[PDB]
């Protein structure tokens, strides 16, 4: 059901050290990514085109074209776990963006 297997959350740390890679993607200098900018990024780290379209379906939220800064750490901590070898989850974790450190 909701409950699913939960996750060490991303820590300020994880999210500082993905913020500066955003200034990086962030091309526009608007606050969020686009589409384009964000797969270049992901595919810099050769992810397939079905991790690619997953972890911008768990990242994108608010179902708009970019990735925005909250969305985007969360890109990268799925990528990056994703590289550790777990599993990409079929619906993110409540408790990974409702977590103090992508509310601050
Ligand atoms: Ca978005």
């Amino acid at each position: 059901g909701n409950n699913q297997p939960p996750w060490p959350k991303m820590k300020p740390s994880d999210v500082q050290k993905y913020t500066k890679v955003f200034m990086e993607v962030d091309s526009d200098k608007d606050g969020k990514i686009t589409g384009e900018q964000a797969r270049n990024l992901f595919l810099s780290w050769r992810l397939p085109r079905e991790v690619l379209k997953h972890v911008w379906e768990l990242s994108d939220q608010d179902n708009d074209t970019m990735l925005s800064l909250r969305e985007f750490c969360i890109s990268l901590y799925l990528m990056e776990r994703y590289r550790e070898g777990r599993p990409l989850p079929t619906a993110l974790p409540s408790s990974i963006m409702f977590d103090e450190t992508l509310l601050s």
